[PDB]
């Protein structure tokens, strides 16, 4: 029932209301300049882009969700054939579970067998790391789905209020994943959880050789909400604690500055809120080179296939609105078109000393 | 049924809730310094100014609207014989459909023959130009109401979300614009849809010898809307995609202050949401040289002649009222009459590099 | 039935929603920074001020309301009796009625009957100016009620809006107010009736030899409303125009920086809107010399004198309060006690260039 | 029927409307910056600190409230054995009340019967200073508790709108404070009560030897609403005018860095509607030394030992989980940690003269 908490998950931010729940992206405060006259036609717009060694049709992936029993991998299996459809990299939910039962471990595998070419992300969680897992565990992971990256999530402030949580970051755990990075075939991702990277987070990533990282920032899907459903749930004390800390965190916006910024030469997937293909033009046009979904993704696969196909429609769609609308012909001309930057992300980037002439240096 | 399309633009624009929605024209953040000794008599006031060859009684004009059957005609009609009347310029609606269609012709052509002497406004749409239209079709457009002026539309936005749209804008077309206006009698404008010139469109068709500009910011007519509307109409799933652009665009007073800024010998018309005559000295003091309005004519030339004639005395009184209020004479003291600017239109303006000092040089 | 009006404004401003309408006095953004130990008793307080050549027991003034008629005059005795009891200063309504109709004239005689002691401030409207008013006109307002100064009142904004209105405000009437000024036995103050005194028309007041002013800003009494409502009730059309001004106007706050930084030795009341000693109280520490109030003193004397009464011992307190929990023992120490400036009112002087290290010294 | 006033603060405190009554801490305005590797474990933090001679399991202290009868010194004796239990300082109400009627002596002297290792703070009032309490009634009040410091408390806002209030704050009693330090034996805390510390007053204090201060700032207990309600409740017209005073004070955001900013070396608690341990988190990394709480203690030892016993836990973890999500190991880390100040509190201390820069190094 590690497997349980697994489908508490999926249930609670399926069917709960915890989609951005007291939090914020900061997004709103990014507005794209319109350009009357875009000087492309929206019919040659080219949304290709890299994602480490392949080549992928959209700068989007679908981020870590789920996987460690049937219904879950069954999710995993719509994820997975509609990612492999529209070229887009599609992340696993952590395969913990999978290193522990090895009756979990279908769920995982089943992507690479219906998405045999898209970039497929392996994904174990950092508190593993001082909990003895190595090269051989990462190794798994990796060679279960015939990953192409694997991402290890950092989820301090979950831990923290999750019932059965283990909040054990100790600094030993970065020594054994820079260790580990030698030996593995593969590029690490380091990506939070909702709760978003600050500049001195990435920075001391770096600083072990991390190169690749993903926001996951406030303002999407909360997870330390969702330990506090489960708290009540349980009636944990801890709950109302978790009320307090409902808003804790670097929204997404913030995170994608903070991380372009303090890493300008890192490989950037903006994620945590994004929702429209508006939010991933805003989120690449900020700094990240590609954005990052997840809940809305469970929610279209939990209405079956084709809902997830009219999704992807429907945000590719947007992204390229976005793009036609900036002049933007292609993503490296999104990554540099002109913006606004408003309100609150303003005051929060004057206040940690980006200056916002070398930022828009940095982004281009 | 291009023509069906006319009906139904109009159709939505004067019945269906359209008017600022979910947009804003910033115009909240501009406040005329009220001066408690004007230093004039309101009888004296002056609000003549000039309108290329011409001179106008009021420095507003109803920007392009309709045209192209009956009904669409004879509200034509009624906006043209009164403008007539106020000696105020009106520029006509796409007259496309009028090319394709000599049926059309005549609800264009009523235009000249009850408003002979006032500035009457050619209109062709930029996508048209990439479409095989030339020289010869903009002369018919012109000599088809006698034009002291033609206006290209920029709608790129309009026309990607638009069920049949068109969104094509190849820097070919600014080639042949710039060829065109070689060879033709009267003068271009470039005016937006709803959606506003950015400094970077301003400098890219002034590069093209074009020196005449309409804002048409956001915060008046969302035209995103309009074409969502249609979209939800025909069940097309383009309609939830425009939802989520609601509130793209520049807005109005930015876009005054960006076109001003970047082009600064411009004419420039500031339009886009301009509802009173408080908002069309707003509009001018920020910048502009005269301001447009479109949807409040509109819904009054279906109300009939009187309620439109009653409709620009109260405009022009609105006007004089700002005017008296900050001791502007005529429309040149007027341009250069003191000002605040507050609120997201000063965090917009620092971001995109605005000096207020260099512009408060450059409006006077 | 000038002598109506009169009757009318009273009656508008008394009991319907004209107080503060869609306005803002920005006194919202004056700070009074709390002194946890004071370093005086309460009773040591010292609120004497001097008001030209008297001396005025409080630093508040009732500003000029009403006269023209028995009812008008009746709470003109109530006011007086009552403001002579508490030592501070009355304006009186303006002496136009009774200039033009000599059963007018007792109305305004009764308040220096009843009010031997305290400086009485005689009221003409400057549109008289033009309109062939001069010495012996200033004269006659002075001697009928021995007036120790008189008020001229700017009310261009009104003037517009009101139905039988005279919006004339020439030049020529300051070279005659400064020509009056020259054969006049007592000083002149002018002030404004809601819409406030920007540093343009200070400094051109100043300039013809003006050095006392009533910044009447907007957030107090809203006189465009009150002529609205007058529009209103006689279907004049003029009321719907009158509605997109609501919120003309320099706000109070805004008005006294803007005179004391533009005109710093001035005598300055700060007035429009003042609803409580607090008020008062950030109004004289912001820069005025004194509070002026007008609306709630007339809302108390309808109710008697005793009600107008307690009014005043409520104001006083509150003053009193806030120079206590400031360490203010006299008037002096408030003017110059410390503040914090946030939001608009600091976007607007920043704006209008008001140097907020300079201002902190002029104020002093 | 001084203790009369006693029992209705407690009453009214706890069963009313007042916490944070039209009040706010700017607390909102504080971000900790969340930290995706805290680089820590959980279980290794330590929330140890010392407070003048003693050490102390958390950095937060109970500030004074009550005694002066038997329900409230059984609610003294609660508080007392719980605040023994966890290691936390407490401060007891008042002691006027015991100086003046030997029977309210027991509902202190409880305090240290069941809390004997603990710091204890005694508690009198500055307005006692001037009204002739010297050394004796210090040490009386010190040593009726076995005391390790003395607070004593700023009131002049409570004072003033009291209906017995004595709102008396001359100098002298300044002179006299620092004399008793000379002879007493613990040190002196200056702390305000729901209005704050301002830099003025704090540098004022400093002059005269205090070292030690607890901001009490608004946003918490509201004393001037709390009195509002003792006059409302005996018709005392006053009421009303403290209703205008709501919002006076320094925010206690605010407050800790005037006071940190102003006296560098100081000794600092942080109080003023401190709810949660994030606050506490916030507060201590704002400049503060300690945080201090008095409402909700109250308020849970009126509910009994054990619902006051869940409060401490609930207040102990939040903490702990704010310094895990920033990897803080300890209270001097936590102390350094990177925050984000926003909005007004921004406003306030630049406006205030606060330099941003100079004061990250100050916290540090
Ligand atoms: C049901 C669900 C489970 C998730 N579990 C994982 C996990 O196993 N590992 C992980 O790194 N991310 C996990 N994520 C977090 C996402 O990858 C993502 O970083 C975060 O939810 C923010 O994106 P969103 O707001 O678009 O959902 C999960 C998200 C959802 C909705
Ligand atoms: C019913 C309607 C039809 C319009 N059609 C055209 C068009 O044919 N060509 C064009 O350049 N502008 C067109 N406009 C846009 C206006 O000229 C104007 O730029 C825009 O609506 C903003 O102004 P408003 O908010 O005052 O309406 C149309 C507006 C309305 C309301
Ligand atoms: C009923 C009434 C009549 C007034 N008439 C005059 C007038 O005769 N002359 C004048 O200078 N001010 C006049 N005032 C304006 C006030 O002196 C004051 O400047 C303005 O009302 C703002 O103050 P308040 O908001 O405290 O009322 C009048 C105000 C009221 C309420
Ligand atoms: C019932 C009650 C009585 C209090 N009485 C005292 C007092 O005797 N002496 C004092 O210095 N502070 C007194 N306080 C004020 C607190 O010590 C504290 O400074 C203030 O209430 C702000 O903290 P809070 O918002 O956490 O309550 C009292 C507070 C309460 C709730
Ligand atoms: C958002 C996120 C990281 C979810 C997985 O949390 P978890 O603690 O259930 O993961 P694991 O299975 O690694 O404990
Ligand atoms: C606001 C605006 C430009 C309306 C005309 O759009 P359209 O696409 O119907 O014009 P055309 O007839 O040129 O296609
Ligand atoms: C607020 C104010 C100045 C009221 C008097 O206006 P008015 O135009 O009735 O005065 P007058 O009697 O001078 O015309
Ligand atoms: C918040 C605070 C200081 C409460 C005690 O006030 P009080 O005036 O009842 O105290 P004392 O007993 O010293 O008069
Ligand atoms: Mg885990
Ligand atoms: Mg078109
Ligand atoms: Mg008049
Ligand atoms: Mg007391």
């Amino acid at each position: 029932d590690i497997v349980n908490r697994k489908v508490e998950h999926v249930e609670i931010a399926a069917f709960e209301n915890v989609d951005g729940l007291s939090s914020s992206t900061f997004l709103n405060d990014v507005i794209l300049v319109h350009q009357g006259f875009p000087g492309i036609s929206f019919s040659e717009i080219n949304t290709k882009t890299k994602f480490f060694r392949k080549e992928i049709s959209v700068p989007v992936m679908v981020t870590g969700m789920t996987g460690g029993r049937n219904e879950l991998g069954r999710i995993n299996k719509i994820i997975a054939e509609v990612a492999e459809k529209f070229g887009i990299p599609m992340g696993v939910g952590s395969q913990r579970v999978a290193i522990e039962k090895a009756e979990a471990r279908e769920s995982f595998a089943i992507v690479r067998k219906v998405a045999p070419t898209i970039p497929i992300i392996a994904n174990l969680g950092m508190p593993q790391l001082v909990k003895g897992y190595g090269l051989k565990e990462f190794q798994d992971a990796i060679q279960m789905i015939e990953a192409d990256a694997i991402a290890v999530h950092l989820n301090p402030a979950q831990e923290v209020f999750q019932p059965e949580g283990e909040p054990e970051y100790q600094i030993y755990a970065l020594e054994k994943l820079r260790d580990i990075s030698k030996e593995l075939s593969v590029p690490i991702i380091v990506k939070e959880s909702g709760n978003g990277i600050s500049m001195e987070t990435a920075k001391l990533l770096y600083s072990y050789g991390i190169k690749n990282f993903d926001t996951s920032g406030q303002g999407g899907t909360n997870w330390i909400a969702i330990e506090m459903i489960r708290d009540i749930r349980r009636g944990n004390w801890k709950a109302e604690s978790a009320k307090n800390f409902l808003d804790w965190g670097v929204p997404t916006a913030a995170s994608i500055m903070e991380v372009r910024y303090s890493v300008p030469d890192s490989f950037l997937v903006g994620s945590g809120g994004i929702r429209s293909g508006l939010d991933a033009a805003k989120a690449i046009a900020l700094g990240a080179d590609i954005a990052g979904m997840a809940l809305p993704v469970l929610k279209s696969a939990i209405e079956g296939k084709e809902s997830l196909e009219q999704f992807f429609r429907k945000i590719i769609f947007e992204l390229k609105a976005a793009m036609m609308l900036t002049g933007s012909k292609d993503v490296d001309a999104l990554k540099k078109t002109s913006i606004v930057i408003l309100g609150k992300l303003k005051e929060w980037a004057e206040y940690r000393g980006i200056n916002l002439s070398i930022y828009e240096k940095v982004r281009k």
